[PDB]
């Protein structure tokens, strides 16, 4: 059940009904490929064997160094593959690769305890040693062997291609790195809750986009790369999306108008007694009513930040805004409708596909729901609205920009707030 | 005929002679692939059949949810695939896929009227049902069949790969989604003007970059994805590119200087009596003298915005600037030359490849055309200039930063304008 | 030897010990592919020949036009492929392609002098003319020829695929454009120093990411694309990375606090008597202790900018800061530790994997090294620290935010500095 409320007073709208899936941690698995030491049909086999050798050499040469890779400016700075790189660094210690090679001798999956105590799931996805030693060495022939060897070697060649243009670190994790069944069985044998396994298994395409593949080591006929998978430690909490657009006065004299915009737009999810706030567009991914975000791109805020939607002048949280005199027209397409900021001479309308223009917006900030509306036009820009089913509520209220004296209004404030704007107005009213 | 003018007074330059091709709308087509229900040569065929089945399963599991995906901060916010997703949602209604399956029984292209009245062009690009049922079922053999089945199945495997790492939505649209001849014949059978067909057909690589492929439904042996193609409703209007760079005073005492920069840089195209303004770099693509832009990334401005180039103090449009005291050196490579903002101790030169340094810039903002100039250097940064043919005109004029008293100059104004700067100066001159 | 210093007084940290590799120029090579003019086994060959012809046609149609493609806002604007496009433009002049075709008749590599004097290295990587004329024309059969022709043609098909979704300009340069051995031998036959050859050869994956492939011309059975490779004219100079985080007062009354942040974070490298400053995250790539940057994304600053780390009030360089009252909590993961900006009610801790929480941060800006620390948590965000070996030094000092009177503190200054903040404070203290 997705619902939406538009606040006429602040030119903003909140879409709720979403459920969280936040990446809070990382799981590191070690994916291995076992390697071999080494007429027209034999010629094709030798050409494919050369492609095999060059791929090994290319990956060997690849890792002569350590692997590396409105309110967004308030975010901190993480190191996204620090956990995977740390595991990879452990794999270079003496005897470490040999432990993995021994654990996977009689099975393709095994949990191995690394020397520093880290327990990682290991996975041998391709045994090229067995194939080359048992099927190709006796030759050095028929066409079926040529075809089969090309099929088996192709995956190594494609993994190498990906690492070669990504400096050894890829994201999203492709099906060459981990096929769909491999990833599913990895998730299944992963030490996580039943809710997490079901969530990851039903959203593998999102899991791939939030994962990293880190080329790690070639040693003792073992090719190992670390696949860093997301841990969703927050699931099924309420989330809501805040959409904001400029609210300006609408006086006829050009340049005499003042504007404010709520700057706190983005995704919000309840999380551990606080609210995780994701300011940056497209750092969250919506699947139906589930929203996948990454806490690395969030601020942790008091839950009172939500009061800004119902009462922007509330005394418990100082709601953030920016101010200007740039009254240009635009639209913000919401989850269930469209906010329209129409100023000046701009033509602003809403239309249905079958009937055409059904509403002409007057100057100011207004809203239409997606029920019976297919597009909105603001100036020369046509916007298609989202056709998701859900109820919108229009909350009438006097635009708060009307409460300000333009003669003392502080414009060109970007990182401002209700209180900071009051503070500056008081200082200007004092000097006069 | 590309031409350029440099305005010494405002440290800016305008390149004109370009012709518009603006994406104003979207066309949605439905691309279908028909699917089949299901010794060494048979073993290779069974391995390829398993890859076929796993791809179907992977795509089935992929769509258990709804598909989703200086002055730029003034732009609105659209929902780029809202139109395609709406069409995809219609394809899930009962009987809808069956209509497409029936329309394409005896032909690979057909226009189908969907239940909600939407008329979409449909296209069956691959009949794997016919191939597997008529060529592979009788077996369950020779090597040529193995090769042929791998060739036909590969496209399904690659489409699936693309969707798997893009969560079901890809852009640009690859030749696996729509081959070049397929796209060309799609454009040809598209209900659009002759000018649009010629424009799209001669610029298919740009059409691909402005299109989306949306994985939609697998149902009744039909795989359908929606290809959302750009509609160019504005073509062949004049466009011009505005380049700007900081203009600072050049006093010797460090820190005593003041700067302004025109913030209205970007692409401008005449459009329907107004001007479409594209502030963000690389949201427009230039092909010779044709500039492809997307109106979703534009403001719609009065045509008087153009007056800022010839007279930044004009009374009809309030030209936008930012102010600072950060007099750092840089260059802006224009269409036909280079703007050089040289301040402090920076070494700023222009060179020809055969002769070396031909000009040393003094402190201030200056310009050289690309005629006889191959590179400019500002500090430790070497810039190659564009070698496009065209005439430059140097418009001499006193740098407007000289008209300001630094003691009342308001610096650190980002979203400012000529008038707002005058307004603040008047208030500062009043208190004194 | 990577080392790090944390400055408690300014909530910042400098990581040093790195060595530079800066792209300062471009080298343009011309890569060519020689082309041919043109039962179940012959049917597969004819299908592959059609894919060959369509690829040629697609590339012909592709180039009917000219090829094109905190403090970051201070950077200039370059034209990254201006040098390659200029070389490509020369290849269209009459007789130019014929010179390359003649130079490569008896050898696959040759230096050619173009008509405008430009000396380019040329490279024929694939002779499809010889293969089709000598192996396929006599037929118009066996399965080995079908397999071999698919192998040879595949590279042309993949190059075309890359150009088709990139509008003729790709970066990174893939192994289809230039295989690893091809690139290595290109570097080896390149007219550059021994240090550059060793540097490029040991970091080919970075070379690929800093290179462009520009589809140029199909003419006289020759397919030519220009590969624009980086020239590293600055190597082995000291580089250091500056990390910064907000420094706020910690009074209990919400909203009464003031903040400043050093805005000069990014990479710094000594360069030709000045310092190249790279403000933008991830425009530099670190390989062990070598940092690859691009001077196009740099400012050239006086070396005195370094004084801001030891003495932010130094009289020789005016250190840049931003000011606000937005005291939100976050962390910055450094090279060898973590800066923690903890304000309000936020829970801020540091943990070891084996023992859990070992330190709880109090309000203010603080730091922990990565020795014995695996993660830090600030609010709902868990950060893994980098586990690189190296020594950290904690430089104690009074937070400089304590020196400011909040009643006259100018907040919401983004492009500010120590002196500009003093200037504004003096004007506010004068009116009172
Ligand atoms: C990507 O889209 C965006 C574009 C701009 C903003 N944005 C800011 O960051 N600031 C703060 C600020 C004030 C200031 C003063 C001067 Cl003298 C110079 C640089 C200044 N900066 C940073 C500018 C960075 C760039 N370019 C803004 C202040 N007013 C309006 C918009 C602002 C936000 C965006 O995210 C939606
Ligand atoms: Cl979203
Ligand atoms: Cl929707
Ligand atoms: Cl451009
Ligand atoms: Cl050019
Ligand atoms: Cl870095
Ligand atoms: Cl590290």
């Amino acid at each position: 059940n997705i619902t939406e409320e538009f606040y006429q007073s602040t030119c903003s709208a909140v879409s709720k009904g979403y459920l969280s899936a936040l990446r809070t941690g990382w799981y590191t698995s070690v994916i291995t490929i076992e390697l071999s030491n080494i007429d027209a049909k034999v010629k094709l086999i030798k050409q494919e064997l050369d492609k095999y050798k060059n791929a090994v050499t290319e990956l060997q040469l690849l890792m002569q160094s350590t692997p590396a890779t409105f309110l967004g400016f308030l975010l901190g700075v993480g190191s996204a593959i620090a956990s995977g790189v740390a595991v990879c660094k452990v794999l270079h210690l003496e005897g470490e690769v040999n432990k993995i090679k021994s654990a996977l001798l009689s099975t393709n999956k095994a949990v191995v305890s690394l020397s520093n105590g880290v327990s990682v799931l290991t996975f041998k996805v391709l045994d090229l040693k067995n194939y080359i030693d048992k099927q190709l060495l006796p030759i050095l022939s028929n066409i079926e062997t040529v075809i089969e060897f090309q099929q088996k070697n192709n995956r190594l060649l494609e993994i190498t291609r990906e690492f070669s243009v990504n400096a050894g670190v890829t994201t999203p994790v492709s099906t060459y790195m981990l096929t769909n069944s491999e990833l599913l069985s990895l998730i299944n044998d992963m030490p996580i809750t039943n809710d997490q396994k079901k969530l990851m298994s039903n959203n593998v395409q999102i899991v791939r986009q939030q994962s990293y593949s880190i080329m790690c080591i070639i040693k003792e006929e073992v090719l190992a790369y670390v696949v860093q998978l997301p841990l969703y430690g927050v699931i099924d909490t309420p989330c809501w999306k805040l959409h904001t657009s400029p609210l300006c006065t609408t006086n006829t004299k050009e340049g005499s108008n003042i504007c404010l915009t709520r700057t706190d737009r983005g995704w919000y999810c309840d999380n551990a007694g606080s609210v995780s706030f994701f300011p940056q567009a497209e750092t969250c991914k919506v699947q139906s009513n589930r929203v996948f975000c990454d806490t690395m791109n969030s601020l942790t805020l008091p839950s009172e930040v939500n009061l800004c939607n119902v009462d922007i002048f509330n005394p418990k949280y100082d709601c953030k805004i920016m101010t200007s005199k740039t009254d240009v027209s635009s639209s913000v397409i919401t989850s269930l409708g469209a906010i329209v900021s129409c100023y000046g001479k701009t033509k602003c309308t809403a239309s249905n596909k079958n009937r055409g223009i059904i509403k002409t917006f007057s100057n100011g900030c207004d809203y239409v729901s997606n029920k019976g509306v297919d597009t909105v036009s603001v100036g020369n820009t046509l916007y298609y609205v989202n056709k998701q089913e859900g109820k919108s509520l229009y909350v009438k209220g006097e635009p708060i920009i009307n409460f300000y004296d333009p003669l003392v209004f502080p414009s060109d404030e970007f990182d401002a707030s209700i209180s900071q704007v009051n503070e500056k107005i008081n200082q200007s009213l004092a000097f006069i």
